[PDB]
């Protein structure tokens, strides 16, 4: 769904395509206007959390789909912040889908393909040389990332059910929030009919996925896309 | 492989069957001799933990397979501490058998049956109503175990590798010790063949198992069963 051109030593060029995978890659399709959306929808999360004052590696934008991100040093780690009962917590957690947590979960996965991206918590990210102090920053970091956009997204009638975050460490060893913030890597529902507004349109056949994106999109910005 | 008989409200009654289990209760063989060697073993230990400040709920033996122990209102979890790696871990980290660990690493799975015992991090167990000062609580004790017994043990030409610790909270809400710890329970390996001297001898048709329990027993008190 990404490609990532290098442009020097400081920036590289992250690329949305409207390719689309799920269930570890083994469902494939393509949704023409996906990499657009996704773009632009991951510009908008990542201004709003500067404004925040949340380091993010977002520099600037490089027309259509593609976006100037700062190079970094990325941590293999995919950082899931669940808020509602959906997805894989169902297998952790004896609660129905929807069941709304009474505080927010955090979640450590080790992005590995040889291992398909295992949970993991601090004394395996540890052994893979990531100190206990880098863990605790990481957590805060997507901790005040979910309020933020959570609240945002509440007073728009949309409800975050959970979402991804990568992280790299720049050349001054802080810890910046990395990848992308869009439909794709975020659940998304209706206020009021519960209904997906991402990329779970897409992986159970609930609808036509660039409606659900568009419709986001709309809701977020006043404007049609 | 154990029967819980209760007493009054304060005790009740392990006792140790001879029953062998494995592959989430799939594989089934029934070994003589295996439920008192896992009783005594557990006693052994319980008692060295104890000597070394451990609070257990051991508080006697009952004859030939039973123990006596407190009566907890047990954590829903399974403490996994892990030296060397070996089984589940290599589905987490790309590291070989036997890789020596740079420092113990501490899991926690969530005793549930519908789910299959699914690992579980400290913000899951916060929604299962296990605050984090607890979870710290159970880490600090189960390191500890973990320091005595790979202490103890590697002073009798034997590498604790990993092994699995329940808990539970007794009236007073100070958390103790509880369930078995034998080598139903742990993994151990000879120090100069590195050969499996556990239920891994069963699991993986390594040997036969109360010859490889006659060996630990013999290994750890001098005596032969
Ligand atoms: N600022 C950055 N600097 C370096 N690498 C990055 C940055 N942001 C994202 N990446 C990495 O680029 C890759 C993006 O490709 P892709 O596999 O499509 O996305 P992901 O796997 O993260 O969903 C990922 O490995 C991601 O960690
Ligand atoms: N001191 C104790 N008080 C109450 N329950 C206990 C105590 N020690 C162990 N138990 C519980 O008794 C059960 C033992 O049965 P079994 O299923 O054979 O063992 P386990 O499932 O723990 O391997 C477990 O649910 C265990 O948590
Ligand atoms: C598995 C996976 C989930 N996610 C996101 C989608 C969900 O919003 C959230 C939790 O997913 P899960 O329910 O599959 O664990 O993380 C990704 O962005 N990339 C992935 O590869
Ligand atoms: C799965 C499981 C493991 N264990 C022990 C055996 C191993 O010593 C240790 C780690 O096991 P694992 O490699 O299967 O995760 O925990 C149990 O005692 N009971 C169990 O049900
Ligand atoms: N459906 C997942 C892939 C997976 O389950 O591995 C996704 O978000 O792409
Ligand atoms: N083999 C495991 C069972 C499992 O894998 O679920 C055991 O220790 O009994």
């Amino acid at each position: 769904a990404k490609k990532m051109i290098p442009i020097d030593d400081d920036k590289l060029i992250m690329e949305f395509k409207d390719d689309a995978t799920a269930f570890d890659g083994t469902k494939k399709a393509r949704f023409k206007g996906k990499g657009w959306l996704n773009a632009q929808l991951s510009v908008i999360f990542f201004k709003l959390l500067e404004e925040h004052g949340i380091k993010t590696h977002f520099i600037g934008v490089a027309g259509g789909n593609r976006l100037i991100v700062e190079k970094l040093d990325m941590y293999p780690l995919e950082v899931v912040v669940r808020n509602v009962v959906a997805g894989s917590l169902k297998k952790r957690l004896p609660l129905p889908e929807g069941y709304e947590l009474p505080e927010p979960i955090v979640e450590l996965y080790y992005k590995n393909d040889e291992l398909h991206d295992p949970m993991i918590n601090y004394y395996h990210a540890k052994v893979l040389g990531i100190s206990l102090d880098e863990i605790k920053k990481i957590e805060e970091i997507a901790l005040k990332v979910n309020e933020i956009l959570k609240d945002y997204l509440a007073k728009k009638g949309i409800i975050l059910v959970d979402f991804k975050l990568e992280f790299g460490k720049d050349k001054n060893g802080d810890i910046v929030l990395a990848d992308e913030i869009s439909p794709d890597t975020c659940r998304f529902w209706d206020a009021k009919t519960k209904r997906s507004l991402d990329k779970d349109v897409f992986r159970f056949d609930k609808g036509d996925l660039i409606e659900a994106y568009k419709e986001i999109y709309e809701r977020i910005t006043g404007e049609k896309p």
